[PDB]
């Protein structure tokens, strides 16, 4: 007899089905980052990884497995076959025409449009039940994209939207006041790019409101010249960029504590891009982001921060400039 | 008065003094796998990066201090400056040339050793007190010529070694037999590349040692043909490289291992690489992977693995080839 | 007009149904700290406590609750009516009249069964597909009561065995050898406890055979006295028992770990009870502790230990005398 | 011929400084949790503990080593010799004489100071730089007499407080909205007990004032009674104990935390007991809770929060009726 069934009694069959699943959708610097922390955070029992190329497929599959000691994900899959997808409670979509120097959220919608017409029926046909988490820009057009074709109640389809802009506005939060991010809060509303909407009323520690302290905080009249560190969060990306050509840590990092809370039933509280369709005006069927609260199916509760008028306006404009091109979609 | 001073009230001056701080050279891929392994398991209070490439080095310390929010680590340095490293408990080299598709390892010993002339000075001056921890390659050599530069006593000085050929052999065990890697055991020493020597005596699940239940074990007259699965792990590297150009993500996995045995002082056992003279027969200084006891003070003890005849000659001359090398090394 | 209302605005009519749901039944010492061990793990996004004392039942049930911002648990639930275990993938019992400051556990089998038959039926009749740990003492007659009661497969009626007993002589020998428990390995097996077999061949450390070494190993005829390390893997119950007693933070480790086993489906091997019918000369239906493959169903493969001529005695010996016990059980 | 000395051969000998020593002084439930929860984090390299009951000692550390395979803490010292609290970083009081189901956490103060005279004395000898964390109520009251015997600077004198009053407070404040607690944030500042004051301007999720959409919050005249919530909170002890005797869990992961933002040097907000005069309008030497922050030389700053002089008020009587007692304690 063989040397396996020489030291092992068998005893059942079946054992492929996983409990667990979480599918990445694109391979590059993003899409590892992601991959490479949902796989430390425990989160998952199996992992699967899509993308087009084959070698770098192959290639990076085979080297988170060979550090599975150090895991406690037991089973690793890729293929450019979505059929490895297959029952994944949660898939996280990363593909298509990203990023340039200079570029920003407004130079592919029509690029990435016609990608994901593949992509996302397929998520379905071997994961029907799926959540669907979008990542790669321009995100809120593009979980209008992922939305419709998928089919899906609106609070499947979560785009990532400003949860890492929330982030990088609590880190330099935290650096000014000498404070943990942890303890800074602060919330980055709206459309993810220039116009995102710091809303400065929420802005507090310990419970007490900045705003309230300094008036004047985040008018142009600042002393203190806060609206710039809404300006540095716009812009990290572009300055990251500029220094090492891509992105990659920090989207990987919020991304999975939003894969966190679907996956644990956390119901906690993210900005990300859900259907607004009503909300602080607006309606058309929109997507941009809004304090959700994230649980085993997605958004199901929304959180109506109360916006100035001023505020309220800069969130209808964007909100408007946006359906101005999805009326158009070849889909 | 400012905003940061209607909130929060002063009452403690002074500090920074790092009470657990690591230190990586190299933000190549390699580099940013340990850093970021080694942010997610909490081994760091302050983590500095250091290399010669500036701008890349500056933006994944942005993109890193960008995830802050999802860390536990409050501080994360960079620069070209070696005194960032200042006052380190463990300082984890990975800068240097890397192997080329089909490249041996061995291949980079004199590109390497240039660049270790250059690295080690400037880590004793501002950490005398460290640990190193090696992992660019050729690692043996590259862990020897760390010795002589330093002027370290041989526990402070770590070879990466063989800790993820022996987790890669795991994996293949584990995976031939439906077991997690973790409860499959058997070690691989010697040196990092092709003259790696696998272990057969000490292959065992639930302690039921392998070559005894099969007596052909590794050997080429073996039908079930397990002496592939440690050609599989010397070919893995390689393998890797070719599909997507380099290995980093296990690597990082293996080196945060090493580094969660030293910092929190398990005193597990690794095959770190070590200098092994008057041991297995060998009687000039050179550093190979046997399984070692590391903790607060590095490696302290040697387990004595009790070698075959051809295990030990394999050994001695993985350490022969090792040592000609070595010799002619000119620094 | 609620002032939730006035803050939430929900999408989620309906829905629940826990997709990690762990049930502890009892909540004496030992059910207690299986429920922390469990919820610092962030095994479950429900734990469920039950027990009859309801007082005593609600009040450890709150004291929980409290600590919810500490912990990813976000419902703990419990109550004297099972349909509050609906949905368990896993059920642990530690029911049972618990011995007392230093009780033999084969005095004790004829009660017990009885209040299983009130308890088993109900799990199954909430949480079907769940698996049933058994710690209850004694673990091995008690795990085949389980068995008959619910109508399982054997693969999901696993018995706590000599997990611990395991764990507490690998903790002896490496506080012996001076190195981590981790990175020492040993194997005890049988009934739990007395009648516990050390097989003194996988005593290894790095895969060095600690008997092949030193062959008066485990030996009455043993210098350095290592027949002892297993009798101190007996006697420590009493020990610790006998001081404090009862024991608690050991044991809720120990059902942790092997719980961390079934939910993340990791597939390491335990020394744990299930049906041994027909290997070793048991075809009586007995329950002891073998190495075992736990996974997402239980036991799925066991680890055909070779045993020695003096052990596989001890071990079949022991088989039939539970035989005699179980064969008249009134249920 | 030792089996170790055949088995390992040595380097180092001597060594011992642990790095991140945390002794926690007292093993009833309140410690116990306390050691579990710092166990369960991987916070310290060693953990003592201390007490007066010799033999239920030696039962509680025996029973953790025998857990040291499911735990990355190398050491577990017990005595009741404080010559094993050498070197903490952080000390953990949760000795004292405590209450039933009458007794006031406000009359027994002296008994306890005279505890506190064999103890602290002790433990600052041992530990010159240690931090001091007094969990034992009256805990506001106690940590000014911990901060006399020591000498220390405010800065390293630190009162568990009112940590888990807003733990507490926060999980209670996701019952009414169905929200985590970690994505609901209020504060319970004061003296500890019944005395403490709800911030009712900070509570907010997502930073939205719920004092702004509901203008009544936390008065008699709101329809949702949301005084209740902090009734709740300050009876919530009290009604465990009623249920099962005691409070434990909740405590434990309190004090987790507090320790980790400690240990880590995480600089995050804590509403932690520290000396006040000078705020508010208290000119004696009181010490109660206001969020202050939280690093590795303990409390480096505090924040203002912006009061309203009835709350403002409670704090000040409280700071009386505090010097009243602490005035007539013999020291």
């Amino acid at each position: 007899a063989t040397l396996k069934d020489q030291l092992i009694y068998n005893l059942l069959k079946e054992e492929q089905t996983p409990q667990n699943k979480i599918t990445v959708v694109g391979v590059g610097a993003v899409g590892m980052a992601c991959a490479i922390s949902i796989l430390m955070k425990d989160l998952a029992d199996e992992l699967a990884l899509v993308d087009v190329i084959e070698d770098k497929l192959k290639g990076e599959m085979m080297d988170l497995q060979h550090g599975s000691l150090f895991l406690r994900t037991p089973k690793i899959v890729s293929g450019k076959d979505y059929n490895v997808t297959a029952n994944s409670k949660l898939v996280i979509i990363t593909a298509g025409a990203r990023q340039q120097e200079g570029e920003s959220r407004l130079n592919l919608v029509q690029r990435n449009v016609n990608i994901f017409k593949f992509i996302i029926p397929n998520v379905v046909k071997y994961s029907p039940n799926c959540k669907l988490l979008i990542v790669s820009n321009p995100v809120d057009i593009l979980t209008y994209v992922a939305w419709k074709i998928s089919g899906f109640p609106k609070n499947r389809v979560i785009g990532s939207g400003c949860n890492l802009d929330s982030a990088r506005f609590r880190y330099l939060m935290g650096e000014r006041l000498g404070v943990h991010p942890l303890s800074c809060h602060g919330w980055v509303l709206g459309e993810h790019g220039d116009s995102s909407v710091p809303v400065w009323s929420g802005m507090n520690v310990a419970g007490v409101s900045l705003k309230t302290l300094h008036p004047d905080l985040g008018t142009d009249k600042d002393k203190e010249q806060w609206k710039e560190v809404h300006k540095q969060v716009v812009e990290s990306a572009y300055e990251v960029i500029k220094l090492k050509g891509y992105t990659s840590w920090a989207i990987g990092l919020s991304v999975a504590d939003l894969a966190e809370s679907i996956m644990k039933n956390l119901r906690r509280v993210h900005p990300v891009s859900t259907m607004i369709k009503g909300l602080y005006g607006i309606k058309d069927d929109v997507f941009l982001s809004v304090p959700c609260i994230l649980g085993q199916n997605g958004i199901s509760d929304l959180v109506k921060v109360t916006l100035t008028s001023e505020e309220e306006a800069r969130l209808k404009k964007s909100a408007d400039t946006l359906w101005g091109i999805q009326k158009e979609l070849q889909f």
